[PDB]
């Protein structure tokens, strides 16, 4: 974790080499780097939410590229079901769950349609990747 004025001294690409982890999407890293330096880390957070607004299916597909074994079963047997519907690898934001609530959610979502999976999908990539900036980069 760096803080915000060495973050917002870094050179292009030892800032972009940074931002890389938080998601597989290049044009993302690329806007936060060129609105360098930031006031705060408050208005980097914001500017961050703000360059993902507009991410579709296009942006999903791109970022995806690569004790209880009734649970552990139950969650490869819903994963194969869940990338045999929607022809994706299943997406959900797993800091602070259980594996029970992963189960439940993935139950829920294998009851989707094609554009409701796609927002939920798209609503947990946008929390990983916030997520992976917080822990990042500092005040």
């Amino acid at each position: 974790m760096i803080a915000l004025s060495q973050f917002n001294s870094l050179s292009k690409d030892e800032a972009a080499g940074l931002l890389a982890p938080c998601v597989a999407l290049p044009a993302w890293g690329e806007t936060l780097v060129s609105l360098r330096p930031f006031a705060s880390r408050h208005a980097l957070l914001q500017t961050a939410r703000e360059a993902m607004a507009n991410w579709g299916e296009d942006e999903l597909n791109a970022a995806l590229s690569a004790e209880n074994e009734r649970l552990a079963q139950a969650l490869r047997e819903g994963n194969a079901r869940y990338e045999a519907r929607f022809g994706r690898v299943f997406l959900i934001r797993a800091k602070g769950r259980s594996g029970e609530e992963i189960l439940q959610a993935l139950t829920r979502r294998l009851q989707h349609t094609a554009d409701e999976e796609v927002a939920e999908a798209l609503a947990q990539l946008r929390e990983i990747t916030m997520l992976r900036l917080e822990g990042a980069i500092g005040e």
